[PDB]
């Protein structure tokens, strides 16, 4: 099956581990076995100050990649939007795009491994983000995720074993002379902060 | 102590990773340290003609689990039904989905209860010995396609199987839950190949892939 | 950012698996990278003794917090109660609004303490519980220093360990590790000398998913 799923994920946290926005909005494609994306689209969100974005760029991948199902973050066992809980907002939206495509829009949230794929991704492009723009950032990473930076691509990796392996992948140019390091958020338990530093 | 514990794990999936119908009902016989079983029964439902509503397996875990306890008299029965740890003779709709279910359940365990004075407790997902009867479903489930593949199957939460010339042996991937584990002797046919990965509709839980 | 923390963990379990009380409460320094505590004081109930109101630990946990806060001077305290993280100073009835109605006694308590320390420190306590690191490794060491009361204090004794935690024995040191790879490696060492003519064996307590046991036997 080919999934077509977003999820909006990195924050940007103030000197007291407190977030202040969002950095990232991602949809990605994902085929067997499920572990990861090898095709993702970006939208950087304006940090220093929703779902609909999330359905947005997702359609937007979905008429590239002709998936056979889209998965949105709302935890809802899987019903078809179009057949609906906020998410009744996207019902007609859902209900127009599979008369245009026959794409299937469900609601599956925290159930759906794409969507946590998607949603490492946006970590991944987080830290991406914070390379791009580092004097010092600390960003907030979505929930149990580790990054490890390499000379020419960052790679995110799922913390939970009970995941099965997820992880992603993104080429990008890694400046020289920056400092990073990685390190439990003290005050939101499971999540990591990605702290960097130019030097 | 001696616990038995029973559950229905194992899951034929269709092309749309949606479960048609559950493989495998395990009881198990749990001792110290509380790891896995080594005194265990199995009983299969037919995966494409199931009540997926629950009220058929459970029936089958009661069933399975009042069986195995005839013979190896246990202290208690763990039944997974995420209750508190009420004994089930005493489930009524006051001291409460499971409401229905605890009319076909409630006279059974207290039936039991006359016979031996062994409870049956609706302990569910807070039990190692129901999680190891979950294992050991998988495990049958794995064995079950072994012999009637192609297919699709849906694992229990978050475990994964290994499969060797004269076994199969199932593992808990959660670390948090001590090293959990079961294995079962069978023989593995020719001409065939299986896969392992995430249920991409099921977020911590694996598909096995067979053909 | 420096932190000070508090919890009250371990367990003497009966042989039903059920907690008798709870052994210690910890309070922890906790600094950059937030994995570990180098820096803590430990006090030990009696468990036989115990009230599971769960008053007289939190009184032991905000108490233990303050005397540590006065030694290392943190920037925050975090106490294991998970109300988002209000300023303990200013709990009082009317902000809280069973769990309502059991805070309005204990903040009777709790209330002057946090405000006296704030006053003399402007250091606040928050209401923070599960959602904090620090708690997780004051939690942590807890466990650690329960099997240490528990090795001083044995014909057998099973201790109840808190959530997802393991403990290692060495010659001179206990070590205490979380089994949850996703809160990313936290842990603690507390030195001790380990006494003879006694066995140690750490398995799952089977009425409580995910947590331990720690079974200590006397030997011969
Ligand atoms: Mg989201
Ligand atoms: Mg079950
Ligand atoms: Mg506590």
């Amino acid at each position: 099956m080919r999934i077509v799923a977003a999820d909006t994920g990195g924050a940007v946290l103030d000197e007291s581990f407190q977030p202040v926005g969002l950095i990232a909005t991602v949809a990605v494609l994902v085929e067997k076995p499920y572990k990861t994306s090898k095709r993702f689209l970006v939208k950087y969100a304006d940090p220093y100050n929703a779902i609909r974005d999330e359905i947005e760029l997702a359609i937007e991948l979905a008429r590239e990649v002709s998936p056979d199902v889209i998965h949105l973050d709302s935890t809802l066992g899987g019903i078809e939007v179009r057949k609906l809980e906020l998410s009744k907002d996207l019902q007609p939206l859902a209900k127009k795009f599979w008369e245009e495509t026959g794409i299937e829009i469900i609601a599956i949230g925290k159930s759906s491994v794409p969507v946590r794929i998607a949603e490492i991704y946006a970590g991944i492009f987080s830290v991406k983000w914070a390379l791009d723009n580092v004097g010092g950032l600390l960003v907030g990473l979505p929930r149990y995720m580790e990054v490890e930076i390499k000379k020419d691509k960052i790679i995110g990796k799922s913390l939970d074993p009970r995941e099965g392996g997820l992880y992603g992948e993104v080429k990008t140019e890694v400046p020289q002379g920056i400092k990073w390091e990685l390190y439990p958020n003290p005050l939101v338990r499971r999540f990591m902060v990605f702290e960097i530093t130019s030097k």
